[PDB]
């Protein structure tokens, strides 16, 4: 049971809109809001939306492994070895947010502050006496940038799994010799950062140039999560305010992704007339280029819908019914649809790109969608007692007590996979769960969530104190 | 009753090492370490100090009075009108912390997400409808860092003054005509911009190149908190580990005043020999040029003590005893000393360039002196019954109540101040706030409350929960 | 008879190389070699060749017209107009070495000091007086490199005439309204600047992933001069040093093209064997990468010469037989060859990337091949009566002379074509000019003109003395 | 007989303007002005003047000394040896325009394409061989702007000389180990760059914040060349055009070397009334920061010419009588004056950044003042035999005629001091005397020159042609 699974387990169910149903349903985890700052749902004025990973959610594993599989055979195509064919992804490997160490080819589970939480050279976790000798304070400088990726998003999962394969194979074949930054083949030398490059180069060729988007809407069933409550909570909220779409993908792929997930023989309800997507939508953006768009931006575009390519020269015009922009500005929503930035309420999956940039560059107001929120608050619940036993352990701290704190970390950890929690290592908060509790102003594992609460709902979170105002 | 007088008050007071005189001193707030994240004691090697406002503290409001009448001085002899001359500091005024924004020249308090607490245009606080004519979403992109400059050391009390004071003035005054970005005088303009780079520049003058270090020299006690107990802290923490000191002042100032710390007719306690200020030290290293201190640094010279002069060229030997460094980087203090990171705690009251970037770059462990805690904890405990009403009032508003929160809010923020408490205007935090809470390990009124715990304390935080882990 | 019909001309001739017939040859103009600097061939160890425009000279205008038909269609295909279909190459228009101004779209043809010579709008030349509106000095400033782009090679011509027709169709077409730096049509608004990045990106497109490779493939005697006096010079040179291959081209293309270039019945002489074009070489070097090549240049690769692939890694080892090099940078050719820079003599066709940067960065001799110079002699020579007017007329002006040397100037002009010789107007020399003069050692028609000299010739230019020392 | 000496002596002369005498005069190449590029004087409508060894012509080598000594009385003060003041300045060992190389630590002479011509390190003249193992080539990279730096201008020429006692010094000085870098002493590492730039330090120090301009003022008959003839000149150039002074210098000293060159009992000329020298000029301009001036330069104030300080707030106004500019651009001229470029003549004496710049970015036409030209034509002249022989050799050389070459070579360089003419060494020119060719349209010994030409006087040089064109 994957977290995707979960989605469209709960996908399937109708909605049953009588309050007291409503009240009760958001009783669940699953189906909740959650709430890192307070937000008064009626100062909402526009909502906006991004489009993979939030509207549209891509079904795991199944996904995942096409990604792979696809980038993979573009290695191998440019000249890695054939043995690449043998890899097979695995969704109990990677967990997302972990930093790939270009130096010396590891994969890092960190804080906040670049303190380590998991080191894994290949499939070979390392242990912290063993980290030392990289690692000399257990601790990266996050501001090098060229050093350390951060893979932030569900499409870096299968990237996460191929580093870990690659620097695997490359260390147990007998025709490379491993060195510290990289593997000797003869007179070639490949560093661990030029293979993450090759890597990063070749996802982003599947992306743009290959046939990852071919091969899925060839398929939508099997690779994208289909929900008939999404035009019903569109309708909704265009009730009380303006409905936005801002992508990073083209206009021709979100058509046929957005076509697909309002595909159902009726509208915002059963029993109403079906409409085109685009009739959700007061203001529709493609190719956006976030986080760049929260800056400068790039030169507003509007794109021929017949045709599918944009128009030439920049669109200097008003916003008109059906028209579709490409490229421009944060500031490009506010000015057309008349918002400051906490009028709006946007909801996003890309924990950098959508939400931190959005926050800090604009004001805006925050809504993360975290897809394995899903399966990780089923762990969470069914797991509570080795955290409980941690949390206790940790107390009577104020010795054979720190090896049971590592053992039930450790046994804890694995319940989520190898890279383990999202959110944690045992009692240390990861980098990740950092940014969500700073940035994201309410979070859930669907923004479908906000169906079950009211239109002038106020979130609550509790307000923050100092240790001396305590 | 100034915070300093606070301050050395507490600094007259022999130390009773009685261990239940120090478990019950450290009680009060004021004697208090305060923590933000747990921190073993026990496990720290080396013991590190900054000097201005941390080992020594100047006394308000007389210094900073000081720095303000001779900041004028220098403005005036520059050009600027003979009316600057009846200028009076007022301590009153600034709070700490306040960013400039050099565009429209008003004095600002945000939060951590450039959310608009406080807006002052000279002594007219905008109150909100009229704020949002120039901040039309109530927000400030802190990334704009060549229009906002943040306020962060007690040495900027002076000039965040004189901002006010010039704004004031140039708007008052007839021979100049009011713009939104600054003064027309005729045929000459003004920005906001140029006069706040004009005062930043007249305060560096007074320090570099001005007479503030030579009136403070001439009377010592007059401007510098004076505390029995210093060399009794730093002889102690010589037993467990090693102490270094790490100014961005020059070698002959920081020899004066750190001589006048040490000027008791006895050493470490009363009946002691007097030993001098550099026996205490294991490492002292001067002109640090703090932050980049904490990156690149600079080229690592050799102090000719004697003198007061630099040697010529590089210095590539070891540490020796009596050396005296300058320039050089973090890494200069770890080789040397033989520590990484975790095993330092760095005492400095630089927010930004002591804490933040020790923490961010080096994995430093951090305690931030905060002066103005010994004054903030008397009115928070004094007047905790405005803040309580505050809470209930918010709590209530889940109309009349709101317009009695504004008012509860003021009454609350005047008690300290014209701009309020450094670390919130009512129920909202500051920047500096949470950046305290954020980088700073441990903070208190003085590094001095480290006396009153003993060597193996493990200072304690609980462990953080996400919203959806409670 | 264009150029490369000249060219061709001379290439259908066998060697006769009895030293007299050498000696009468290279007095004709077309087939000598031209001294801007003495150079000592005795002194030149590696002889260092480009490909395109260099060995493998495109005939003119078939190549031009192809390459200007695939930008066409690339710019048709992305959403330019169906009218640009209309359009057909025209020789006689663009000149090399114009510069582009993006801000007002004009084609200028300017001489070292930025001073305009012509100035043409479209298809409409712009007369003194009314340049001054948008060029008050007559002047540009070619510092600005955002604003301003040299058309250095012969790759250039089809976009040259490119750039030109859409000014022109733009302006012309009543859709469209003509602003001073772009068009406007409707709420679309179009800038030069943009135009010119979509004509460059096209080019690059065409190049790179477009059908521009191909077609010249599988037509090579439509496209290519060819000559079987080129492997004779090349085994020559290999007797007395050195030949390295360093091309901005890949090797799939450098190997059909090399291949066609020596496709005789026989090898350096009528009656010897063939051999491969990779046996010529010291050194072959594809994906150069120039100008970057003369200065970081990038990481040294390995061509697997079967698949025509990069090897994966970073090449560490020796120069060995067979071996085909990619990437790198120009002291990968000095230390695999033992060179120092003035042991080298490298022969190219770009002013910028092969001739000024090697010269400039790296001290190597120097030879521009100008495909041109082939005509514009015959030019020269058939009009000097002409310039000697031009020359005359300039000394007796020290009126209705100037309008003489005006009307003159034209004239003389109009013989090489619409946009005039490459190296002056009337008696003003150009950009490129000036450019050859200062960084190629030698010039030539053709590099092949090299076999009509001897081993140990010494090409000598007059020493050049200042105003005061004569 | 310094060319300062040679200077004065022309100075102390009484213009002649009988038109017959004034031609006979210009015969002399003393009083010559030479011409790089044609130029109308008819067309001039502004005259544009630098001060500083434009207008104001330091006497030598008593100037330099002063300079000198100040400089390396700032070195001793902090912390260099006191050694040091055993040095004496020696005029015949430097020349202009050589370039200091920062990593070797020797002084060079170069040709325009970075070919060493002469290479001294101390006071050591290395010769071909020796000079291979760290010029491998012969060769420097001028777009190393870090490593070697371009001692252009007579203010330079202390420091050329400095830096060789320097290198001379601590070679020879037993305390410190020579390395190819820089030397140790102990535990320090002095690397010729560090020594290089507190040199520079030291010399910026002494012009900024030292004595050197008192010590002038306080003896400008012993400092200044004066010349009556200055006023006579400036008074004609105001009847046909406008007048404009750019000086880097400050208003307060200005105003005293200014009032200097005008203090004559006389205005123009004998018999007239004095004037001040403010009266000369149609727009002044102080504190220029050319380069910078000929791009974006800096605000425009106003001088207060009362208290020599600045007014506070950029300047906005039209350009009135009295006023006196500081900072601003070339625009500021260009834009008060109503000038284009090419009206404009500005007479400087910083190749670099009166010269070069001023052409480059603005079109300017230019004339450069070269004090050493006085003395530079009478060595010329007086030993063109040597010359003559060089010429003729180098003509026979097309063996012991080589080694003759480099003889006669070394005595024709050596009549003009140590580090030969600022023009050539033998028959190779330098960078200085290239830049000079391409960027001066005029140049002579003294901007006073232009006294000796009428009005609309026609300033021609021979058209150039390429090697083809002959
Ligand atoms: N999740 C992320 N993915 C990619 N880049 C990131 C992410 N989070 C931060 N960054 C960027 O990485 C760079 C270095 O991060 P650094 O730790 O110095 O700053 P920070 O994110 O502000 O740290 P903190 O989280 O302590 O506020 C910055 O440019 C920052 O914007
Ligand atoms: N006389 C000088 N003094 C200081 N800087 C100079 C001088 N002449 C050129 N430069 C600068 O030095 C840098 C490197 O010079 P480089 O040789 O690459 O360019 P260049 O001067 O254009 O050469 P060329 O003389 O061949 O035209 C450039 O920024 C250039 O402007
Ligand atoms: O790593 C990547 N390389 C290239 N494209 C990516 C990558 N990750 C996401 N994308 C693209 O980004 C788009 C997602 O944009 P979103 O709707 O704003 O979430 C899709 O078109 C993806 O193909
Ligand atoms: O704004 C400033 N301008 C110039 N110097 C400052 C400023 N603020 C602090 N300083 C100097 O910084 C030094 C304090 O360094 P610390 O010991 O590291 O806290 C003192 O020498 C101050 O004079
Ligand atoms: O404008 C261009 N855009 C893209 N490729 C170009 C352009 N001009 C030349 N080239 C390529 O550069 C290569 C020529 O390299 P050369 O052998 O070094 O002259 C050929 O592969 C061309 O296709
Ligand atoms: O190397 C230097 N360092 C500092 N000032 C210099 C240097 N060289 C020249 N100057 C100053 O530049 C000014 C000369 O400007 P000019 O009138 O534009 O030639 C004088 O004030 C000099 O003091
Ligand atoms: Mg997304
Ligand atoms: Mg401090
Ligand atoms: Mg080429
Ligand atoms: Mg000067």
């Amino acid at each position: 049971t994957s977290w995707s699974d979960r989605l469209q387990n709960a996908a399937d169910m109708p909605a049953n809109m009588d309050k007291h149903a409503l009240k009760k349903y958001r009783r669940e985890a699953y189906h909740r809001v959650f709430v890192n700052r307070s937000l008064a749902m009626e100062k909402i004025k526009c909502f906006g939306f991004n489009m993979d990973y939030t509207l549209a959610v891509y079904k795991s594993p199944e996904y995942e492994s096409l990604g792979f599989e696809l980038t993979v055979e573009r290695l191998v195509s440019i000249g890695y070895p054939q043995e690449l064919l043998s890899f097979a992804y695995d969704s109990t490997f990677p967990t997302r947010g972990l930093v790939f160490d270009t130096l010396y080819g590891n994969l890092l589970k960190v804080d906040a502050y670049g303190n380590l939480l998991v080191c894994a050279h290949g499939f070979n976790f390392i242990r912290g006496p063993e980290t030392r000798e990289q690692y000399p304070n257990k601790f990266i400088q996050r501001d090098d940038t060229e050093r350390f990726y951060i893979l932030n998003t569900l499409f870096n999962l299968p990237e996460t799994y191929l580093l870990a394969c690659l620097v695997d194979f490359f260390t147990n074949c007998p025709r490379y010799t491993s060195c510290e930054t990289g593997f000797k083949d003869g007179d070639l030398f490949m560093s661990y950062r030029s293979m993450f490059q090759d890597v990063r180069d070749a996802v982003d060729w599947v992306h743009y140039k290959g046939s990852l988007k071919e091969k899925t809407v060839e398929n939508l069933e099997k690779y994208v999560v289909k929900d008939g409550k999404l035009p019903l909570l569109l309708s909704r909220m265009k009730e009380v305010g303006k409905v936005f779409l801002a992508t990073n993908s083209d206009y021709k792929y979100t058509d046929k992704i957005m076509t697909y997930l309002f595909d159902f023989p009726h509208g915002p309800k059963p029993g109403s007339s079906h409409r085109p997507w685009q009739s959700y939508f007061d203001l529709i953006l493609v190719d956006a280029r976030k986080p760049l768009f929260f800056g400068e931006g790039t030169v507003l575009r509007q794109v021929d819908t017949k045709t599918g390519k944009l128009k030439i020269g920049t669109y200097t015009g008003p916003l008109q019914h059906g028209i579709v922009y490409s490229g421009g500005s944060s500031d490009t929503i506010c000015d057309l649809l008349g918002a400051k930035g906490k009028d709006i309420l946007y909801i996003g999956d890309h924990i950098f790109g959508d939400i931190l940039k959005s926050k800090k560059r604009q004001g805006w107001r925050t809504f993360l969608v975290i897809p394995e929120l899903a399966q990780e608050l089923h762990v969470w619940t069914d797991k509570s007692s080795l955290f409980e036993e941690l949390q206790s352990l940790d107390i009577f701290l104020a010795s054979s007590i720190q090896r049971r704190i590592k053992k039930v970390t450790h046994d804890m950890d694995m319940c989520y996979g190898m890279m383990g929690s999202l959110f944690r290592s045992g009692s240390r908060q990861t980098l990740f769960a950092s940014q969500v509790m700073r940035y994201a102003d309410l979070y859930a594992a669907s923004f479908i969530n906000l169906l079950y609460y009211p239109f002038s709902y106020l979130f609550r979170a509790a307000h923050v104190l100092m240790p001396h105002e305590s």
